[PDB]
């Protein structure tokens, strides 16, 4: 039981998502890395308007879930490896 999100890659290309509750930065890109066909180390999110760059937590907050939640949207960027 968890929520669902929307995902959007600057290629041009969307995909939805079921992200969990808890579901950290890292346990996001994961997510994304599914959904279309990049890594975790290339997938740069983005929310809110304008699009920010979520970041990835440190030490402590590594745990803490993404910012967004059922119902929300985000954008991908494929970053050059």
């Amino acid at each position: 039981k968890e929520k669902k999100i929307r995902i959007t890659t600057n290629d041009g290309r969307q995909s939805m998502v079921t992200l969990k509750s808890s579901t950290t930065f890292f346990e996001l890109q994961e997510s994304i890395a599914r959904e279309f066909n990049i890594p975790p180390y290339l997938q740069c999110i983005r929310y809110g308007f304008p699009p920010k760059e979520l970041m990835p937590p440190q030490a402590g907050m590594e745990k803490e879930p993404v910012p967004l939640q059922h119902g929300d949207r985000i954008t991908i960027e494929i970053l050059k490896g």
